[PDB]
């Protein structure tokens, strides 16, 4: 099962309160990881509200990193989105 989100909520989640952000197409919670990841909170949080595929991937991340973004999977972007 999974929970689809609204890229119009997602952006609302873009900041301390809440950072999550579309990773190929699902929504990542990342803000109890802020503190964290290593790469620094700013650099998520700058691209949070929005997609940062790309980003996600220029940096590579190990499998091990892949598979704990599972852990902050929360929900898909909603197909009207998509
Ligand atoms: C999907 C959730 C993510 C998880 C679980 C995650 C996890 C990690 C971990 C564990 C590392 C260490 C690198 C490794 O050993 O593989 C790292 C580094 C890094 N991450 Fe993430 N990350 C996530 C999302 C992002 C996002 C959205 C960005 C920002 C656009 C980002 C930018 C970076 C940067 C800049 C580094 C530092 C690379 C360096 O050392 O030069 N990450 N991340």
């Amino acid at each position: 099962a999974v929970k689809y989100y609204t890229l119009e909520e997602i952006q609302k989640h873009n900041n301390s309160k809440s950072t999550w952000l579309i990773l190929h197409y699902k929504v990542y919670d990342l803000t109890k990881f802020l503190e964290e990841h290593p790469g620094g909170e700013e650099v998520l949080r700058a691209q949070a509200g929005g997609d940062a595929t790309a980003n996600f991937e220029a940096v590579g991340h190990s499998t091990d990193a892949r598979e704990l973004s599972k852990t902050f999977i929360i929900g898909e972007l909603h197909p009207d989105d998509r």
